[PDB]
């Protein structure tokens, strides 16, 4: 959904004042055919009778106009009204897609100017937006609502079975026993979780204000799955990998690719024919996720930690002098670095 | 009835644009609050809010209008439309007996301005028009030709008994037999016919060109009922009278004063109190009516014939030759005398 149909589907976003006074449009069962332009006069062909008002717009003047028969003429901003009452006249021969007198004017001339045309229909409750060649509904607050509810709800259950994968893994991660299977069925449910994020956030930027809360929701469920996935990525992969490309990584199977078992760790690099072979690879974490998560050691300074140790299982043996001869690890990074993993081999195995 | 209130009645009665507007509107049941003014400046403090339109003014315009809320402004001369859905604010201090918003609000407005304001509610189909102190109900066209179609067939039955009471009084006339009773019996039936014309006639101006049907009607019924009544005054009172004289008697009696029996015979300048003495008053008729209408022989002149004979007997035994002596009446105005009578004497009696 190309962005510049989005920053004129926000025009009509709730929260704004063109968008209050739809609404009660829709509730009154007037319906409505608006017409956006700049330059009123050089429009003069495809705006026929009605009133020329120019006035200062607001949502009640909108909604009582549309009382009247035909349509209305606004600025692109939605700061004047500029006619009311009129009767939109665009080429016939333009082809389209609509059904009914004002759907199909309002997509043949949105096709013949290049503006922004909105059509409502007397007894459904949808506001259909035509800009050029895009057609887009913008659906009630309470179907959104209700998509967004359901979706976050969808989201909680990933998201717990996500940590209870993760916290599994981190004890097999602790005592050096991690199959690729592990780390598969871990990347994979995160990287499900995220996609649902990706799948609902076009109702989100749709809810507009009413979103806010909906927003801050999935924020606090997802707000550092990608991090944790990066890390994974990097702890995991068969030959070295860049955060850049590991961040590439997580990017195609949110998007392009399918996160199905074989595929993922196909591209960790790991020639993989049948998912049942998944559980005889043997994989030991490098220890970044560890480094930057718990020790709070930047990962700048947690390559020079890895091309020393190689793996978490050896930084977990190291001293505090042996890591001190690190470059980027003084003591109190050496005393940070052992006592976090210690720590966690205490409490956790 | 003012006529200053009257050219106002002009404005919305059957036939104006703006009565056609009205009509759909009424038909409609959308409501209607209307205030004509020249100057919108002038009285900028009574209008707030709606629209500036400045427009000119159209029966359609007018209807698409009124499909919003509050009031409209109209120019004087219903050629412009100024404003739409403004908010009407006169001095809530101003006494009005009118019921709901709408009702007292045009007619403070009316008061406080001196300009026309007209008020139509949704659910009732009158016009009200307010002017000044003044109030004026407009009916619908079909509220109006019921009443006068009533009015019309009542007066064709008066006209009946009219010409009924008209032929016997001529052949009384002819044979000089005439008493007062019969006199006063024919004129009352007059008097009382050329009443319900009065009467009925505001309804006919509000029915506008809706009511050109029924002025025909009501000129075909009365055309020549008044000369005929003033000549029967001048050929019938007491003692000579002129025409100016007998048309103010015969006015008298259709407006101020009550057409009894002993009322116009009095009048008539004969001393009865009771009912009963008309028939034993013998009377002679000057000969007025039969000179001008049959004998085709000018008032001015038939004063002459008057001066000399002094009643329609002495005429009616007066020669060719008798008659030529007056002062107008050559060879060819005296066959017409002669010949007129003689024919009607012999036809008739
Ligand atoms: N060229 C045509 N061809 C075939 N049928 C025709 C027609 N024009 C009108 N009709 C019929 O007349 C109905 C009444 O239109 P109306 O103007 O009152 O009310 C219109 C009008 O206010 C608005 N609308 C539709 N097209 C418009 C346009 N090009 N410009 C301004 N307003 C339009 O949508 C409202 C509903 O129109 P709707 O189609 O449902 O209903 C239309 C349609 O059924």
């Amino acid at each position: 959904v190309p962005q510049e149909l989005i920053e004129k589907i926000k025009l009509i976003s709730p929260g704004t004042e063109l968008r209050k006074a739809l609404d009660d449009i829709i509730n009154a069962n007037f319906g409505a055919l608006i017409f956006l332009v700049d330059d009123p006069k050089k429009y003069e062909d495809v705006i026929q009778g009605g009133f020329w008002l120019d006035t200062d717009f607001s949502a009640e003047k909108l909604y009582e106009l549309s009382k009247m028969n035909g349509a209305i003429v606004l600025s692109e901003d939605i700061t004047k009204i500029y006619y009311a009452n009129v009767h939109l006249v665009p080429d016939p021969t333009i082809p389209t897609g609509e059904t009914g007198t004002r759907h199909r004017t309002a997509e043949r001339l949105a096709k013949q100017t290049g503006k922004v045309v909105i059509a409502v229909s007397r007894r459904r409750n949808i506001i259909s937006l035509y800009y050029k060649n895009y057609k887009y509904v913008v659906n009630q607050v309470d179907f959104l609502i209700s998509k967004v509810t359901q979706a976050i709800s969808t989201l909680e259950k990933y998201k717990d079975n996500f940590n209870k994968l993760l916290s599994e893994l981190e004890v097999l991660e602790l005592e050096n026993r991690v199959t690729l299977a592990d780390v598969v069925r871990t990347l994979a449910k995160g990287f499900e979780l995220l996609r649902i994020v990706e799948e609902i956030r076009p109702y989100i930027v749709e809810l507009g204000e009413e979103g806010r809360l909906a927003r801050m929701q999935l924020r606090e469920l997802t707000e550092d799955v990608d991090d944790l996935l990066v890390l994974l990525i990097m702890d995991y992969s068969s030959e070295e990998v860049e955060e850049e490309t590991a961040q590439n990584i997580l990017q195609d199977f949110i998007t392009r690719r399918e996160p199905s078992p074989i595929s993922i760790s196909r591209v960790l690099g790991y020639d993989v024919q049948q998912a049942a072979q998944l559980d005889d690879v043997l994989v030991s974490a490098r220890g970044y996720r560890l480094l930057k998560t718990v020790a709070r050691i930047p990962l700048s300074i947690g390559y020079n930690v890895v091309r020393m140790f190689k793996t978490l299982d050896q930084i977990s043996k190291a001293s505090v002098e042996d890591l001190k001869k690190v470059e980027g690890i003084g003591e109190k990074r050496a005393r940070a670095i052992s006592e976090s993993i210690s720590s966690l081999k205490h409490r956790k195995t």
